[PDB]
């Protein structure tokens, strides 16, 4: 048979009939519910920690496990990715992957409104998350072997991979629109980051599916390692609790907001380049091979830390990466129409928010805007909500539908143009005023609602602006002229660049 089929007692019988007949050791296996599937992932040290103090018995135990048909490599699962080719995942990762909480990422478009501008961009967070997991695994492995002095363990590697998988667990419908346009607009009081949702949903994931025990049986320590995983996704003497300062570099792998060089970016750069039809000058495989940990000292008392570093002559590689970063940002991410569509979807959601019910834990009803407060509600919240509204028979959503029908018939707000501030910038508070200002600025009645102003912010490593787009909702010719010249005058008044 397979070990996969084996209950814990089956493993106990196997162990007995293979010579280990001492009830204490069998009790170990019954107690931790070590079903067969775990066996090929057991260590001498794991057997030590579980509590067999027979320095030779552990060896013979593992020998028995080695003799078996099915090995470690025989219980990996191989995904076929067009970005990364084939991809092996350790079974725990699969257990995490195969949950409602995670599978939900199949139904959230990576580029959100993007798909409605770039028909190639049909890809969702699911496959990108897989990719990030895999890449995380690659870099941590490479550093582990090249420098075994680092004491990087299997455990660490799995935690890094899991952090990888789950960095985007907490995105809402249409990805960045939800956490960047809708929630801030619907819950201005609340500060919310998709990462917050990510760690909350991971906590939910492991608990709804009782993977806490499973993690233990694969050699993780849930209490420590879950905090490690969470910390990697979220962020912050030594602030982190998940790992000692001696293992600091691990935190630079999955999310590195400092210098913007991490495996999340690598995957979605490559992937988005793949689907948009853009050629990506950056070979990450070259990066990982020439990646080494080495110590850095900055004097503030001098501080000494272990950062991830790359050979100095692989600086051209980074020039290639940052071009691609800019290339994507310029052409695709801050695309004037994509963002228009995100704005319209948000606008619809806002008008649908009051009436759409989404049940969470104990069946408490939540609104689209508040589902983020209950993971068991948020688990149900996906892009599909777009179509649910659009197709609803509830007549309270007529307002919301009509906006979505306009998206369908390509009847979008008309784009008056872009502008730049010559100096200074616009206070995050000052935003709500802007549609008023444009409306009120005279060169026809034009309400402040008839305008949207879209403010956009354009935005180290170690070796060994503001854009304003104005859209007008009213789509008739005369109002369009009036609005255009309103915008021009508003630009002139604030001493802004001559519109596009
Ligand atoms: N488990 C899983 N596999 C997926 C998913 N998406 C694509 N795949 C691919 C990867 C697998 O290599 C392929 C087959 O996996 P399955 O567990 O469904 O069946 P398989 O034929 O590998 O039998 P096995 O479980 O290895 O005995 O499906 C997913 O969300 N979950
Ligand atoms: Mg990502």
């Amino acid at each position: 048979t397979d070990l996969r089929t084996w209950e814990p007692e089956d493993v106990c019988s196997f162990l007995e009939n293979r010579g280990f007949r001492e009830k204490k050791v069998l009790d170990i296996f019954r107690d931790n519910k070590i079903a067969g599937s775990f066996l090929p992932f057991l260590d001498e040290d794991r057997l030590e920690d579980l509590g067999v103090s027979s320095l030779e018995e552990r060896k013979k135990m593992i020998e028995c496990i080695q003799q078996l048909s099915q090995s470690r490599i025989d219980l990996m699962k191989v995904f076929n990715d067009p970005i990364h080719g084939h991809i092996e995942f350790h079974p725990l990762l699969i257990r995490i992957i195969d949950t409602p909480q995670f599978q939900r990422l199949r139904y959230i478009k990576q580029l959100g409104g993007g798909y409605y501008v770039f028909p190639g961009a049909s890809h969702n967070r699911f496959e990108h998350s897989l990719g990030v997991g895999y890449l995380a695994g690659c870099l941590v492995r490479a550093l582990a072997e090249k420098q075994p002095e680092l004491q990087i363990s299997e455990r660490d590697i799995l935690c890094v991979q899991i952090a990888g998988l789950c960095h985007d667990l907490g995105h809402g419908p249409f990805s960045h629109m939800f956490d960047g346009r809708f929630i801030p607009r619907a819950r201005p009081e609340k500060k919310w980051k998709h990462e917050q949702g990510s760690i909350e949903m991971f906590e939910h994931l492991v608990n709804s599916n009782e993977l806490k025990l499973v993690m233990k049986n694969y050699g993780l320590v849930p209490e420590e390692d879950i905090t490690f995983i969470k910390e990697q996704i979220m962020g912050p003497l030594w602030p982190y609790k998940g790992r000692p300062a001696t293992k600091s570099f691990l935190y630079e792998i999955v999310s590195n907001k400092r210098n913007g060089i991490d495996v999340d970016k690598w995957d979605y750069f490559a992937r988005d380049c793949h689907h948009l039809g853009i050629q990506n000058n950056f070979d990450y495989k070259r990066f990982i091979k020439f990646a080494r940990i080495c110590e850095v000292e900055y004097k503030v008392y001098i501080r000494k830390v272990k950062h991830i570093c790359s050979r100095e002559k692989e600086v051209g590689n980074l020039y290639d990466m940052f071009h691609t970063r800019n290339c994507l940002h310029r052409r695709a991410y801050q695309h004037k129409i994509s963002n228009l569509i995100d704005i319209m979807i948000t606008d619809a959601f806002l008008k649908a928010d009051p009436y759409v019910e989404i049940t969470g834990t104990a069946g408490k009803k939540f609104r689209i805007s508040t589902a983020i407060d209950d993971m068991e509600a948020f688990t149900k919240l996906t892009d599909n909500i777009f179509l649910e509204v659009l197709h609803s028979t509830d007549p309270q959503l007529s307002e919301a539908q009509s906006i979505l029908r306009n998206i369908e018939c390509r009847n979008l707000y008309k784009y008056l143009g872009e502008t730049q501030p010559k100096r200074e910038k616009i206070r995050k508070e000052e935003y709500e005023r802007l549609p008023q200002e444009v409306a009120k600025a005279k060169p026809v009645e034009l309400k402040a609602e008839d305008f949207i102003v879209d403010v956009i912010n354009v935005d180290r490593v170690h070796f060994y602006e503001q854009l304003i787009r104005v859209y007008c909702k009213k789509k008739d010719g005369k109002s369009l002229d009036a609005a255009g010249k309103h915008f021009v005058q508003w630009c002139a008044l604030r001493d802004f660049t001559k519109p596009q």
